[PDB]
């Protein structure tokens, strides 16, 4: 249903992981992957996502976390 | 179930095994495949999987591995 980039602080690879399987356990998440050039933006599909609150909760645990662009499919 | 896609370090074939036999271990790991053009990435299916855990256990081990994608069948 819903398309969602946002762009996390990711330092290192090891950020990378957990801030991937965060947005893994947020409900509504079917899949996170990496993506961008830089390797800083997760890219989050699923339905009935609450873009707010998950970008939120990457940016409390992550430092930073913007939402870049909101599809729908 | 989760399924996760890890881009791994591995040159040559032994490698490429060592890394596959060492995914199958961490647990929750009910399947460990190969794939990409390139042979560069493992696919590891399963139940309860740590996706840091698992992505740290092969940089450890295969020098560097990326976490690229997270999906819940």
């Amino acid at each position: 249903r819903t398309k969602i980039v946002v762009k996390v602080h990711m330092p290192c690879d090891k950020s990378r992981a957990k801030a991937v399987a965060l947005a893994a356990s947020v409900n509504g998440v079917d899949v996170v992957e990496i993506t961008g050039e830089d390797k800083d933006r997760l890219e989050v599909v699923g339905r009935g996502i609450d873009p707010v609150r998950l970008v939120a909760l990457l940016r409390e645990k992550c430092g930073l976390a913007e939402l870049l662009m909101v599809e729908l499919v």
